[PDB]
């Protein structure tokens, strides 16, 4: 598909030195062991990260732009649910959110 190609593009602009600032908590899955977050799986009961929509996107688990869109805004509903509305993680969130969304809208 035209559109899951749309996609990659959307991820590599994700990945990005410009936004690096703010995405890189998201690069990965979260890792609740080294950060202490032992209540994270009691909160989150599907995570997600850009390293595995990347991986999905390359095994052809999406089959068009709206199941790619449906994981990038799982990672973000994560994000907005387990932390306190106020915390830095929340902000830098909204500002990877704001380049998703400007780029999904071209397509
Ligand atoms: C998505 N996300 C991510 C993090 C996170 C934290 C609290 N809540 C979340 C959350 O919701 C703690 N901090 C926030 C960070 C300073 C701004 C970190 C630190 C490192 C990593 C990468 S990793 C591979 O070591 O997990 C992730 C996250």
């Amino acid at each position: 598909m035209e559109q899951l190609k749309c996609c990659s593009g959307i991820l590599k602009e994700m990945f990005a030195k410009k936004h690096a600032a703010y995405a890189w908590p998201f690069y990965k899955p979260v890792d609740v062991e080294a950060l202490g977050l032992h209540d994270y799986c009691d909160i989150i009961k599907h995570p997600m990260d850009m390293s595995t929509i990347k991986s999905k996107l390359e095994a052809r688990e999406y089959r068009d732009a709206q199941e790619f869109g449906a994981d990038v805004r799982l990672m973000f509903s994560n994000c907005y649910k387990y932390n306190p509305p106020d915390h830095e993680v929340v902000a830098m969130a909204r500002k990877l959110q704001d380049v998703f969304e400007m780029r999904f809208a071209k397509m």
